[PDB]
């Protein structure tokens, strides 16, 4: 199995844990100066909030693909590289979208 990261830079860190502990009903898995992570089963998500300085409104920072192994990130990568996307590996792969989104393939 695999759940998407949705990482996102918001203006104010405690109230987005306020809001997002409310929304999943269920509080943040780490929380560290400036960032804070969600670890949701239902629906399967990994959300990152990370805090922005100045920021006027949430915005995205990255998108992912949480893996259950390096295995997976793996298969990931050579699979990507065989479609045609330019990757860079670290366990993780990062691809960009036309649009300039980025996109991490990691196992924790
Ligand atoms: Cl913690
Ligand atoms: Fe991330
Ligand atoms: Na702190
Ligand atoms: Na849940
Ligand atoms: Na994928």
């Amino acid at each position: 199995m695999s759940r998407v990261q949705l990482a996102l830079r918001v203006p104010d860190l405690e109230a987005s844990i306020g809001f997002y502990s409310k929304l999943f009903g269920t509080g943040p898995a780490k929380v560290r100066p400036g960032y804070a992570n969600f670890a949701i089963a239902e629906p399967p998500l990994k959300l990152v909030l990370i805090e922005g300085a100045g920021e006027d409104a949430t915005r995205l920072d990255h998108l992912g693909v949480e893996v259950e192994d390096s295995a997976q990130v793996g298969h990931a990568a050579r699979r990507l590289k065989e479609s045609g996307l330019a990757t860079v590996e670290e366990d993780k792969v990062w691809v960009t979208g036309p649009g300039g989104e980025p996109w991490e393939v990691y196992v924790v």
